[PDB]
C-alpha cells in the first residue's frame, strides 16, 4: 500500500529493534555496511487507525522536503515495504532539554553560563533553518528539544501532523504541564500560527534554560492563564540571568508579532553573547 522510495528505504533485516524510548524505540542499523549506528525508530501501535498511519507518513514526507541540519532531528531512512512502516530518525542519548537541564542543577555536572547560552544559540539555529525552510513548529518547548551524546541540541516534532482546530486546551503533558503555556496569545486566542508565534515559544524555551528546567506558571490553570495573557502579564527574570538575556525573552514576548525579533536576528545576538559569555 505504501509507495517505494529508493532515496530512503533500508532493508528490514538491517534494523535491530531494541529498547522502547517512549511508539519510538531505540535500535541499531547495520550499514547506513559493517558498522552499526544507534538510531530511533518511530512506529504505530496495534490499536492504531489508518489516520494514525496517515499522520506518520505525513511526518516522514515532511522531513524529506525540509532537508538536513545539525540542530534538528534528521531522517536517516525508512522500512515501508512488506511490514509495519518504520521511520528511522536520529537518536538523542540524553533525552529532552528540560530533563537534561534539571539533572544538572546544583544540589549531572553543573553547566556554565557559557554552556547555557550555547544551548540557546543551537536551538535558535535549528529554528532559523526550519523557518528558512518555511516550517512552523507550533509547539517549540524544552520538552521538544533533544540532546545527543555529544550535547548537540536537536529540535524534534517539527514535521508533526496536527489539527489546530482540535487542540484540547485542558490537557497536560506526560510530565503534567499545560502546553498552552508556550503558545503566543494570537495562536492561543486566534489560532494564528506563524514564525512569530514560534518566536514567542522560543522566549518561553529560553526561560526554561535559565531556570534549568523550570515550569512556566506553576499552579496556574487554563482559565487563569487566559486572564494573565489578556492582562499582558510577563514572567519575572530568572535569578542568574543577565538583563541582556531577559530583554531577549521580553522581546520574544512582544505583544505585536511584527515587532518580535526573527530567529535570524536571535542567532546573531546569541552568537555574539556566547563569545562574551564567561
Ligand atoms: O537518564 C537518561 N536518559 C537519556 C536518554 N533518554 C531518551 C528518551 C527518549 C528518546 C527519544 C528520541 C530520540 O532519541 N530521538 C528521537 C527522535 C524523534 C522522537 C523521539 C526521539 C531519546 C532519549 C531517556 C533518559
Amino acid at each position: 500500500e505504501l509507495p517505494e522510495d529508493p532515496r530512503w528505504e533500508l532493508p528490514r533485516d538491517r534494523l535491530v529493534l531494541g529498547k522502547p524510548l517512549g511508539q519510538v524505540v531505540l535500535a541499531e542499523a547495520i550499514g547506513l555496511p559493517n558498522r552499526v549506528t544507534k538510531v530511533a525508530v518511530k512506529m504505530l501501535k496495534s490499536d492504531a487507525t489508518e489516520k494514525d498511519l496517515s499522520d506518520l507518513i505525513s511526518e516522514m514526507e515532511m522531513m524529506k522536503m525540509i532537508g538536513k541540519h545539525k540542530n534538528i532531528i534528521n531522517l536517516l531512512g525508512a522500512c515501508t515495504q512488506d511490514g509495519p512502516l518504520y521511520v528511522i530518525v536520529e537518536y538523542a542519548s540524553k533525552g529532552n532539554l528540560r530533563e537534561y537541564l534539571q539533572a544538572r542543577r546544583p544540589p549531572e555536572e553543573q553547566l556554565s553560563s557559557k554552556d547555557l547560552v550555547s544551548c540557546a544559540y543551537q536551538v535558535a539555529r535549528g529554528m532559523e533553518y526550519l523557518a528558512s525552510k518555511k516550517c512552523i513548529h507550533r509547539d517549540l518547548a524544552a520538552r521538544n528539544v533533544l540532546v545527543t551524546e555529544d550535547n548537540v541540541m536537536k529540535i524534534a516534532d517539527f514535521g508533526l501532523a496536527r489539527d489546530i482546530h482540535h487542540i484540547d486546551y485542558y490537557k497536560k503533558t506526560t510530565n503534567g504541564r499545560l502546553p498552552v503555556k508556550w503558545m503566543a496569545p494570537e495562536a492561543l486566542f486566534d489560532r494564528i500560527y506563524t514564525h512569530q508565534s514560534d518566536v514567542w515559544s522560543f522566549g518561553v524555551l529560553l526561560w526554561e534554560i535559565f531556570t534549568l528546567g523550570g515550569s512556566p506558571y506553576p499552579g496556574v490553570p487554563v482559565e487563569e492563564l487566559f486572564k494573565l495573557l489578556k492582562e499582558g502579564h510577563r514572567m519575572d527574570k530568572p535569578s542568574n540571568c543577565t538583563n541582556e538575556l531577559y530583554m531577549m525573552m521580553r522581546d520574544c514576548w512582544h505583544a505585536v508579532p511584527s515587532q518580535r525579533p526573527t530567529f535570524k536576528q536571535l542567532v546573531e545576538d546569541l552568537d555574539r553573547i556566547v563569545a562574551l559569555t564567561s
